[PDB]
């Protein structure tokens, strides 16, 4: 049973529904962004025509082997026609190639689907600036007030400034990043910059970082870890034992291991500042958990609803509680009361 929330009105299109067999009536399916929660169910065996951006494409037939004859990318900014409905996909600042739909119904119905998105005042000037929009799907993760974060740049600056202080003061420091999907690729390549390194991984995770057409990358990842002094694990291995047996392969190259497991959110930033946070130490291994977020903080989402004033929203995240669905729209009442709505 696909639920409602992903199915587009007056269409044949659903959004991140590839879980549920052949949907009733799909002509077309939409994918915003190369994440499990949402692909999960494509294979080389999918014949249904799969829309996306031109990054989720190339993970998509390479990653999990789907024929590029049912692959169809779409450019950004652009007006698209998919079986007679005009589409626009927009840069979600969410992982790579994720993406939020617009469509445009043949009743003069707007539709906003934001997929997974961290809400910035830089989409009050994209295409979303030029019409009306007459219904959001909206992605609700941190919708609640105890859910502050600090920006993306001081968290950077905070893991930049770390890991140069710990390998200036130790040359033989190991520093390793946690990672178990695409996204937060800052983290990593902002640390080996400062440190003059590459950043060496798996080849199944090199393979992945290829598909994205990130500048210069060739430039900053490798699979060869002997000649870099930043490591990609997986984040189940980002823990003592873990660690403690990655710097026994490393053979006496290494003496001490600094990490980073850059979490969505940490009940540390309710009492908490980025410049006040600490790791957890045992011998000769230390592991920060930062607030790195590809998701809306509560004032972000906030600011951003009440910026495009829509006359309904449908949440796609946390609807499975009637205890959240209920806080969830007691917040949007709130939001609408606040503008003179
Ligand atoms: C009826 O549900 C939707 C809704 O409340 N929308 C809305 C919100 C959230 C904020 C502003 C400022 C204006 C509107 C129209
Ligand atoms: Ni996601």
């Amino acid at each position: 049973t696909c639920p409602f929330y992903k199915k587009i009105p007056g269409t044949g299109f659903t959004v991140d529904a590839f879980q549920y067999g052949v949907v009733e009536g799909c002509t077309a399916y939409f994918l915003t962004h190369f994440h499990s929660d949402h692909y999960a169910g494509l294979s080389k065996h999918f014949t249904f025509p799969v829309y996306c951006s031109e990054i989720t494409g190339n993970l998509l037939k390479n990653k999990l082997h789907v024929q590029e004859q049912y692959i169809h990318p779409l450019p950004l900014d652009t007006e698209c026609i998919v079986n007679g409905v005009k589409v626009v996909l927009l840069d979600a600042n969410h992982c790579p190639g994720a993406v939020m739909i617009l469509f445009y119904l043949p009743n003069g119905t707007v539709i906003l689907h934001t997929g997974d998105f961290r809400a910035d005042p830089s989409m009050e000037r994209s295409l979303l600036a030029d019409q009306k929009v007459h219904m959001l799907y909206l992605d609700t993760t941190y919708c609640s007030p105890e859910y502050t974060f600090p920006s993306q740049q001081e968290v950077i600056r905070f893991a930049i400034n770390t890991a140069f202080e710990a390998v200036t003061l130790n040359p033989h420091a190991l520093v390793v990043c946690g990672t178990y999907s695409i996204g937060k690729e800052k983290v990593f390549l902002a640390i080996a910059d400062v440190l003059g390194s590459k950043v060496g991984m798996s080849q199944e995770k090199y393979k992945t970082l290829q598909c994205l057409n990130i500048p210069e990358i060739n430039s900053l990842i490798t699979t060869d870890m002997c000649s870099s002094l930043v490591h990609l694990l997986p984040m189940m291995q980002i823990n003592f034992k873990g660690l403690q047996s990655h710097l026994k392969k490393c053979g006496g190259k290494y003496n001490q291991i600094l990490a980073f497991r850059p979490t969505g959110w940490t009940h540390s930033n309710k009492f908490t500042r980025i410049a006040d946070v600490i790791p957890q130490t045992k011998g000769n291994i230390s592991i920060y958990g930062i607030p790195y977020s590809e998701h809306s903080s509560y004032l972000e989402m906030k600011r951003f609803v009440q910026w495009l004033k829509p006359q309904k929203i449908i949440p796609t995240v946390n609807v499975g509680t009637w205890k959240s669905r209920s806080t969830m729209e007691k917040y949007f009442r709130e939001w609408k009361l606040e503008a003179g709505y």
